[PDB]
């Protein structure tokens, strides 16, 4: 599936943070639009997977859908 998430990115750093905890999660397809504060994932992992791993960059997440 392919999710969208809402991550209260500030700067280029931030987008790396992104980047971080989804490489180090593996077997995610991410792009990060950081102007709109956008992330979206296309994985099998479960959205509670990605919403838990997101929230490891301390950012505010939240689920924009599939
Ligand atoms: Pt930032």
């Amino acid at each position: 599936p392919k999710h969208e998430f809402s991550v209260d990115m500030t700067c280029g750093g931030c987008a790396e943070a992104v980047s971080r905890v989804l490489n180090k999660l593996g077997g995610v397809k991410y792009d990060i639009d950081l102007p709109n504060k956008k992330v979206c994932i296309e994985s099998e992992h479960s959205m509670d997977t990605l919403l838990a791993t997101l929230k490891k960059t301390g950012k505010t997440v939240s689920y924009l859908g599939l």
